[PDB]
């Protein structure tokens, strides 16, 4: 099967927001809202923004979840190549295979999923600080777009979804990510590309 990564708000008005970080060569997570694009160094803090309209339930949750962008891709399982599963550069929760981790939240929670293999991690749903307006979500990404064996140079997605305690769809956006040396460099490329 393959996750749907259809756009829905849904009844709590669910989107993601991120912020403005520049192309500087220094920077080390900047996103690209022309190319809804994420561009990262490994392993390093992506704060994600999440912003609803209304406040949805005690025991709503937060997933998090890559697959390829290309369809004849798309039912492969998005995980960590053969050298990163295997360098113990574990948290102590996030198992070794997963591509994607949250950072500083001991409510985290990662899924093998036991039909379809994929891998997620969900977090609680939670109102945001006093002063602040939205939560903010730190992710993770733990190998390079380009690691052979495994994303190996394949655009990939993130689908967030806003979901039950059950599990059960609230809402859904997504993003594309490259994982790469130099995210403001390719951001800036890419976005002359697609203008050119
Ligand atoms: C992002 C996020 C976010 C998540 C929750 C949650 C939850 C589930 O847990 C609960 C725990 C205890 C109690 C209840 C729920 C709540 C709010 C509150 N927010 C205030 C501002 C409001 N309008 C501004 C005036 C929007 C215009 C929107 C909702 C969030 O903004
Ligand atoms: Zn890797």
């Amino acid at each position: 099967s393959v996750p749907s990564q259809k756009t829905y708000q849904g009844s709590y008005g669910f989107r993601l927001g991120f912020l403005h970080s520049g192309t500087a060569k220094s920077v080390t997570c900047t996103y690209s809202p022309a190319l809804n694009k994420l561009f990262c160094q490994l392993a390093k803090t992506c704060p994600v923004q999440l912003w609803v309209d209304s406040t949805p339930p005690p025991g709503t949750r937060v997933r998090a979840m890559a697959i390829y962008k290309q369809s004849q891709h798309m039912t492969e399982v998005v995980r960590r190549c053969p050298h990163h599963e295997r360098c113990s550069d574990s948290d102590g929760l996030a198992p070794p295979q997963h591509l994607i981790r949250v950072e500083g939240n001991l409510r985290a929670e990662y899924l093998d999923d036991r039909n379809t293999f994929r891998h997620s991690v969900v977090v609680p749903c939670e109102p945001p600080e006093v002063g602040s307006d939205c939560t903010t979500i730190h992710y993770n990404y733990m190998c390079y777009s380009s690691c052979m064996g495994g994303m190996n140079r394949r655009p990939i997605l993130t689908i967030i979804t806003l979901e039950d305690s059950s599990g059960n769809l609230l809402g859904r956006d997504s993003f594309e990510v490259r994982v790469c040396a130099c995210p403001g460099r390719d951001r800036r490329t890419e976005e002359e590309n697609l203008r050119k």
